Parts: structure tokens; sequence; C-alpha cells
């Protein structure tokens, strides 16, 4: 494909419909150094006149998804940073206001940044958590969870078969949130490495239905084409599998059905 639209209108024809986009960003302290070869030496989380990473995945994701919400409200969180470690989230507004659009998720980002200390280690359990408790109060409406970070689920050390208790947590959370109308595209930015990657998703337990999906956003934006094709590529890399899953929500009788059994999580305050 040659554009964002070209994209839009092929999840569209895919049978997506009504869609709710929540945003968790990577705050981590190695994002200082991930970006070494991939961002010229710079931090992930640098701002300059340029887009970094985040804000190109972000700007990506949310054009191609504008057109499945009315309203475009994001729920957006941050987690990683010094306030919430691997522990909890934060919400990018005050009272958890979602925000107003991707554009209202970048500027508002950009804004955070500088006022964070980055820090550790890394699990993905609580902006999972959080979306699962977003779900569930809408109702049952589809949301696609679009999780973007620098790294994988922190392991600290046990290569004989065992799971550090990030991935423990995690991957729970990953197969919990199979019970809701859900899907997770964790977009994986900076150097990395994302080498034991698919076969962290070669661990996860069975489900319904695939609610998980990995994108190597580095990997993508690393090819020798145009930005716009780099660009469709990694849209559709990330969202292609979306409508499939919307339709599993349907046939398993999640969306609109409430579940129930969700504890409610609540997000610490920006700082
Ligand atoms: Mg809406
Ligand atoms: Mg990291």
């Amino acid at each position: 494909y040659s554009s964002l639209e070209q994209v839009t209108e092929a999840l569209a024809r895919a049978g997506l419909e009504s869609s709710n986009l929540i945003v968790g960003i990577d705050f981590t302290k190695s994002n200082e150094w991930t970006g070494a070869r991939s961002f010229n030496r710079k931090s992930l989380h640098f701002i300059g006149s340029s887009p970094n990473p985040y804000e190109q995945a972000i700007t990506i994701i949310g054009r191609t998804l504008a057109a499945f919400d009315e309203d475009n409200l994001i729920p957006c969180y941050g987690f990683g940073d010094a306030s919430t470690h691997d522990q909890d989230v934060f919400s990018f507004n005050s009272e958890d206001r979602f925000c107003n659009g991707f554009e209202e998720v970048l500027s508002r980002y950009k804004e955070i940044v500088p006022q964070l200390k980055l820090a550790g280690p890394t699990s993905f359990a609580p902006i999972i958590d959080m979306a699962m408790t977003i779900v569930e109060q809408s109702g049952g409406q589809y949301h696609v969870l679009v999780i973007i970070a620098d790294g994988q689920v922190t392991r600290s050390v046990d290569e004989n078969g065992q799971l550090s208790p990030q991935e423990q947590k995690t991957v729970d959370a990953i197969v919990q949130a199979s019970k809701l109308p859900l899907s997770i595209v964790l977009v994986g930015v900076g150097d990395g490495p994302w080498d034991m990657m698919r076969e962290f998703d070669d661990n996860i337990p069975a489900r319904a239905f695939d609610n998980f999906q990995f994108v190597n956003f580095t990997e993508i934006m690393a090819k020798n084409k145009a930005q716009s094709l780099k660009e469709t590529e990694f849209a559709l890399s990330a969202l292609m599998e979306i409508p499939q899953q919307y339709k599993a929500t349907i046939e398993l009788n999640l969306l609109g059905r409430r579940n129930g059994y969700i504890p409610e999580r609540f997000p610490l305050p920006p700082p």
C-alpha cells in the first residue's frame, strides 16, 4: 500500500467497526541508550523538532485508527518511570481524563517527558490490567491496546526454564485479557534486543483467541525504501490481524457483554 488511508480502508473492508484506542508508553531508563543504533545515539524520549520513535509510532497508528472512533478518546498512560516502576501506570491527564485524539496524546507526551525520572524494571502487566478495566467499564466495547516499549519484559536471572516475576505477571495478564473484547499490540522501538520475542509469544498459554501481537518498529523503519511505504508496512504489520480478532470477539460473545470479575485498576496521577 502507498498510504495509511489504504490501510485504514483495508481494516474497514476486513470488518473493523467501532474501535477504541488505548496507548501505554514505556518510560524505562534504558531509553537513554536504546537509541544507540536506531535513533543516532539519542534518547528514544528525546524531544527535538523531529519526531522520536515513540512520537512516530503514536502518529502512524493514531492516524490509521482515527476512522473507527467518532470522538477519538484515547486513554493514555505511562509506566516504567520512577512513580510506577513495574507495579503501576500513570495517567497523562489529571483524574484520568482521556486524551483528545492522538494529537493530544502527542502534545501531552512532550509536556510530560522532561518531568519524569525514567526508571524500571519492565512489565506490561500493569498497562494490560489498566486496559482491561477500561474495556470493562466501557461495557465490553472493542478496544485496541497499543503498547510502545524499548525492551522485552525484565528477566533478572533463573536459563532453567522459569519465568521472572515480571514475565509471569505479564503472561498472566495477556491470557486473562483474552476474556475481554480487547486486542493487545506491543510495538518495539529502539535497538532492543527483540530477538527472544516471538519465542516469548511461544510460551503464552492457550487462549480462546490470539489477543496478542508483537511488531518491530525499528526493524521496519530501517529498510531501504520511501518513508511512506515504511509507514504503511508498520501500520499494516501492527494492525492487519485486528479485524480478525474483532470478529473473534463477536463469535465468543465478549463484545457488549461485561465480564464481572475484572478488578478495578487505578492510575497514578501524572508526575
Ligand atoms: Mg468513542
Ligand atoms: Mg527498556
